[PDB]
């Protein structure tokens, strides 16, 4: 049985293969087990109390409890831990705060903070209510955990509420901690950077702190909101694993502190840097929703778990098993140059080749002839498109193809009509000058006029044209914090900003629920599970490069589900990279992921237009397979591997890609062996038509065959007979 | 020869066997060289300038000079560089500085902060003194680098002045800062536990942050105040 | 189903979940695949057949075959491939064979090499027979592969014919070889030295040769025969991991070799070195026994697979299953100052404290008042016996105990009266001084009628004494090799020397059935599967140190079964480490093996006589959970661990022993994971009489409790409900 249980003075969140199993002891909240199911809990790895010098204790007397030494599940300072806190509010002359346990209620069914992105389809879930009050300071505070019944993930926020008759102010608040008994334990993080984004990182973990943090208003290129805390030695097969994980879209900390006795704290949440929020009498504050996912089957068995939760929990429905159409985009393949014939003559070419959604990227509006200019004047420019974009649209249409669309809502260059009539809308400080990214600004989206106006142009452009996809940029990151009216809301305003971002894409999503809408931020600038919640799919990464492609997949898709991993086959020699390379290799790594197509297709030989029509026709079967099938990773590319490969199941269907980096010489053929097949099963090999059992290539493997050269890739295509 | 020399636009900080060479580059400070003794720099390790994406830029057409890129001795949140501050002060409705190098100063012989321990024996020393300002703000941030003639150590501190005609608040304010160039590295700490005290730790530099803090009002016995 | 099966060119060999798979290649035999059970084998990780620099071809037009780049079951040099042979044999004028496929031919049931020890309880077994032939030497070499119906286990051996009119020569004659695909793996072997055995290795494959090999005439303290070729980043759960090993007690080598193409050739057998063997027309050579055993559950996988086998097919069928005795050794407790009335004092304490058996150590025979004479006298010395043997074995027996006697029968003195009969019966050579080793010598075993002798005097001790068990000891190496009528004959002494003790003790084993054997050699210098077909149990090292004795044990009981595992409480401070430890210790250590005790009882106080009881009593509950039960390693004794924790489960009996070495200060307490536990059975913990669900006890664990202090112990047991 799965739900919350309440039982003398433990409290069981009970998910699927994952509980949390916390102790009441006079007030104080203990964490007992997270991980696998024990009901009957009797306390067999229970803290064992002692005397630890200079950890101190709640009374005289008592010298051997202390919350230095105790395993908890949020973090206070002043009461005798000194253990990194999560949660730190002021009042009076004081940010000690001494949160009690009161009271326990169990709810079913959904709930989550109000104007934050949280999970979805919640009818089979139960929420542990976790009542504490610091009756002194005359403030609440709420810890809800969340049962699901088909995934071992349980989700986590927490709500204070100000019931004093004075202002206090949250300087501290995140969303998830847990303390790990311990033991030895390796980190898996994301990180990378731009064009390298989602970098797969492993380290031991060691006495101190390491955090991941982004301070720059989004989630941001060089770090994902995830943190994995893994039993030394996890391999891909093998080994326990706590994935956390934050659905929000900003300023976010991961860390993990080992103590002077070698005990472990993780958490993750909104960073305190760029963080204050005061909250008037009565007002209440909610984080946004922190996850914690299990599995015992190293690294696939967390990408799988992660994967299935946001699936079925998070990626909107509408979407989360639908197959996604292969797109041309015309980005880099004309840039800002283009206008209505050489629009409506790529479109001709994509349509030969059977792609099915044409999407125009930048420069349709305003004065958008370069970057310098006209964010915010979402106007079309009628001369470039030579007409209205309704007729466009209809020419895209009546010639076979869906119809996307490029907006950057959230940025205003000084060069714009918009800045011209509203200057004082742009995040700025008084008295100091720009700081300038792609020489534009970012809007004040904490300025609920800011977000009325984005709701009204947006609205508008959608509901009067008929738009199939929308792409959606973001292409700098914060700077200058000085639009409160005091230093406090100025302090609030990157939240406020975020808040103000979820209202405008929660209100358009579901006002225009048909319309695919891809996320983007300079690639994967923001590519996290808040933004998850509202855009099924996001543009991985700006390099496009088929080789550099590898590792930003390998991160991409190592939590989320390959069908969010927009990927695109574009020219050579490579615009990011400056490297030639096979359009057979291009096509088989953008087939890893959800495929498009970015390049000028007028400018291919005939040659090239057919392969691409046979890598459609392809994908189209491969498609249901990639993007809905179950993904195993079989060569990690990483810095030392000269190897990439990915193998997908799904029913009858299995395929392989294999992809090499460099040429190499005089050296053994790699045995590239299956996974997850029936020992028993039939599996009949495309190429050459032989028919293997399952046990031969999980436990044998396929000797793979190469010629001389770089960047070559093949394909395994087998039918399950 | 050591002490202090102002040649140009490098300030030359010179212990023996080490020295700290800082350019003023139209206001902003740029660590050029921390290491071993040379002379008459001429800029064979300068950062190379370019366009980094979402490294943002305190003019709007140049996009290859940025905070976020370039190797500084101090760091302010704000500017477009997204690194750890070490710098941070509220004042009216804001916590951004930009504090800009406005005067160099040389003192010879003993100084350091008030009320605060600090070195003795200090006749053979210099101490460079970069006056930085906020016009805006109308505050002022002094740091001070001080030479030894005979270890190659360098000593520094900081002094931040309120002359505007409000209450200012300082959220940060560390002792020292480097931007080290992108190379392989490992770092060894004294961290342990009481009774364990001391315990030399070493390990290699990963992406993301590591740090030793206390917060229990003394410097504690499971780290000390040092990074190698 | 398993057995062999013949199928056009392929040979599949069928164990319990390993197959080995080969390919009969115009008369070449490939290896196609080891691991795994996969039928119906179509060969998708068959070798890339290319053209490979250097590497040369048997004929002129096809460069692309070439035994360089074949994965091989054997190997020879000469012919193209350059990896180190594993059959070579002189004839005319070379010492080239290229021997061929001709015949296969399929067993049942029971064989072996005649003269060596090899598998019993075989009745469930099929033995692929290959014979190959040189056509020009006139030379057979037949392969024979036995399957096992209920281990993952092949057994291997080789029968070399000299069907020629001339003498020939075998130079190398291994007895198992195998080459695996290139890819990353690991080693593992058991190293180490005199009162450090069966020390644990683990490292990388690199490029080019390690090896482990005894040229001491006996397997060695410091090497054991046994190689594991593991996958990387193996785990105690997780992973594949294959061990070959020998059963064969003289000279041997085990090997790997990583080729210039990144292949792996692993290969044990008799060791080159030492070895040469001369074969008269019509005269045959049949090499030892190997096994190969595989487990894709890591190295407690292997540790089970291989304890499996031991037990099953190898340790002798009368003792496998049964409860081995409490005993008392005087060794250590008095050396050779000893007379009836100690020994009957002693004999009185171990009966008070409920020992089963009693033995007799060195110094009862001729004039062994120390270690510098008389070994080859085996007269009883009935001044120091106080009479005869037969008397003092009654006065045992009346006293309710079992009788042991040691006996190093392979010995001899100069100062003794065999040695002043037969000089000529020591292992020298003509003109040479002897060398010593603690002041004995070498008996020739290759000389028959020292075979003979030794038959003789043993079956009259046994036959005319009623003893109950035997300890035989052999207290040095092999040096002075020159015996031979000719040069040959000398190079055969070392082997011949194994043919005639293994001729002695399956004699004497066999016809004193009842006797149970345990074998030594200053302990474990001679610990090896080739003994261990005889004597069931093995005095595992001369260290009785409780600490010392952890990477011991934990190495001594890796592939061979716990039962097998002689370890003694003794005195402290401790006779080979100066160290003093609790008795509670040296106790729980002690019972985590096959218990005895070896310290003066005697000279104890009241308390340690009260404790000893206690000790037995509990080992007497413990010993078939011990000793017929399945281990499982939870925390291992290696370099860096400053612990060791081993659990045994036999039905409703789980047990787990935890030894901390250093004394810690501000550390947090271990947490200990029980393994292979029902998650919904009730294990009631004897010690707080607390009831915890298998999922607790395995996923929870037990915080670890101790006082201050160093080489502290304690044990858990616990009772299935
Ligand atoms: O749910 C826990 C809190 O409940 C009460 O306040 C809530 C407030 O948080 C918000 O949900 O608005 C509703 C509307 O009725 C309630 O006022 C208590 O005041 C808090 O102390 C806390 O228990
Ligand atoms: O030294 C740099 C600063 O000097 C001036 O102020 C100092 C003040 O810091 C303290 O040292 O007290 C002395 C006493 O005269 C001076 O007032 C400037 O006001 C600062 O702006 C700064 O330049
Ligand atoms: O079994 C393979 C060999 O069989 C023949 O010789 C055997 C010999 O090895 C030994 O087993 O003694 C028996 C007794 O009859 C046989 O002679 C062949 O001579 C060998 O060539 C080889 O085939
Ligand atoms: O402007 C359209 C373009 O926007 C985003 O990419 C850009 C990149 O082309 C430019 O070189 O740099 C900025 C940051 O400096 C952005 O990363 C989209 O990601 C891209 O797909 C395209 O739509
Ligand atoms: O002599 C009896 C003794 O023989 C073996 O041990 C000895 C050891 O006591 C002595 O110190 O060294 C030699 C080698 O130099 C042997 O290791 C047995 O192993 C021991 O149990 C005892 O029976």
């Amino acid at each position: 049985h799965m739900g919350v249980r309440i039982e003398n003075n433990l409290f069981y969140v009970e998910s699927k293969n994952l509980s949390l199993i916390i102790e009441n002891r006079n007030g104080y909240l203990l964490l007992k087990h997270l991980g696998k199911t024990i009901k009957n809990y009797k306390g067999s790895n229970s803290v064992y109390e002692r005397d630890h010098a200079f950890s101190g204790n709640p009374t005289a007397t008592n010298r051997t409890f202390s919350l230095d030494t105790q395993r908890q599940i949020f973090g206070q300072h002043g009461l005798g831990d000194f253990r990194k806190p999560t949660i730190q509010v002021q009042h009076s002359v004081t940010e000690v705060t001494d949160f009690r346990f009161v009271e326990a209620k169990i709810l079913k069914g959904q709930n989550g903070p109000q104007g934050l992105p949280s999970p979805h389809s919640m009818d089979d879930t139960e929420t542990l209510v976790l009542m504490l009050e610091d009756s002194k300071a005359q403030l609440s505070l709420t810890l809800y955990y969340t049962t699901f019944n088909n995934d071992a993930t349980i989700a986590s926020y927490s709500k204070l509420d100000n019931n004093s008759n004075q202002e206090v102010v949250i300087h501290k608040d995140f969303s998830f901690m847990a303390d790990f008994p311990a033991a030895d334990y390796e980190i898996v993080t994301l990180q990378g950077a731009y064009a390298r984004e989602k970098t797969v990182r492993r380290q031991q973990v060691e006495q101190g702190i390491f955090s991941i943090s982004s301070n720059r208003g989004a989630s941001g290129h060089a770090q994902t909101p995830a943190l994995l805390l893994c039993e030394q030695g996890v391999t891909e097969d093998a080994g326990n694993v706590f994935a956390i994980q934050l659905m929000y879209s900003g300023n976010f900390e991961a860390f993990v502190q080992k103590n002077q006795l070698n005990e472990v704290r993780v958490a993750i949440g909104i960073n305190p840097e760029n963080f204050s929020w005061k909250l008037a009498p009565e007002e209440y504050f909610e984080t946004p929703v922190a996850l914690v996912t299990h599995s015992d089957q190293g690294l696939t068995g967390i990408s799988h778990e992660s994967q299935n939760f946001v699936l079925k929990h998070i990626m909107l429905s509408e979407f989360s098993k639908k197959e996604r159409p292969i797109l041309i985009n015309n980005w880099e393949a004309t840039y800002f140059d283009f206008q209505r014939e050489k629009l409506l003559e790529l479109a001709d070419e994509a349509k030969k080749v059977g792609i099915e959604l044409f999407v125009l990227d930048d420069g349709w509006f305003g004065n958008r002839f370069d970057d310098n200019r006209a964010l915010g004047d979402w106007v079309v420019n009628e001369e470039k498109l030579g007409g209205s974009l309704e007729s466009l649209i209809s020419a895209i249409h009546e010639r076979g193809l869906q119809f996307g669309l490029w907006l950057e809502p959230e940025m205003i260059s000084v060069d714009s009509d918009l800045y011209r009539q509203h200057p004082d809308w742009a995040i700025q400080v008084p008295g100091y000058e720009h700081t300038y990214s792609r020489n534009q600004l970012v809007l004040n989206l904490a300025n609920p006029q800011v977000v009325e106006y984005l709701k009204s142009v947006l609205d508008q452009l959608l509901f009067y044209h008929d738009i199939d996809y929308i792409k959606w940029n973001m292409n700098r990151n914060i700077t200058k914090l000085g639009n409160g009216l005091t230093y406090l809301e100025t302090q609030m305003q990157s939240h406020q900003y975020m808040l103000g971002l979820y209202e405008l894409v929660s209100y358009l999503t579901e006002k225009h629920s048909h319309i695919l809408f891809e996320s983007c931020s300079g690639g994967g600038g923001r590519n996290d599970l808040g933004m998850m919640r509202y855009f099924p799919q996001v543009w991985a990464s700006d390099n496009t490069d088929a080789i550099a492609r590898l590792p930003i997949q390998y991160g991409s898709s190592y939590l989320y589900p390959t069908i969010s991993m927009g990927a695109h086959v574009s020219a050579v020699p490579n615009h990011q990279m400056g490297r030639m390379t096979p359009l057979e290799t291009r096509g088989l790594v953008a087939m890893m992921g959800n495929l498009g197509y970015e390049l000028d297709l007028t400018n291919l030989s005939d040659e090239e237009k057919a392969t691409i029509a046979n890598q459609v026709n392809l994908y189209k079967e491969l498609r249901p397979v990639v993007q809905l099938g179950q993904q195993y990773r079989l060569i990690n590319p990483d810095t030392v591997s000269n190897e990439a490969a990915v193998q997908f199941n799904y029913g009858n269907q299995t395929i392989v890609t294999y992809v090499r980096v460099l040429s190499v010489v005089e050296t053994m053929e790699t045995t590239l062996k299956l996974k997850d097949l029936d020992e028993e099963g039939l599996y009949k090999l495309q190429e050459n038509g032989e028919v293997y059992s399952g046990a031969e290539l999980m436990y044998a493997g396929l000797t793979v065959i190469l010629s001389q050269g770089d960047f070559l890739s093949r394909q395994y295509i087998f039918r399950k007979l």
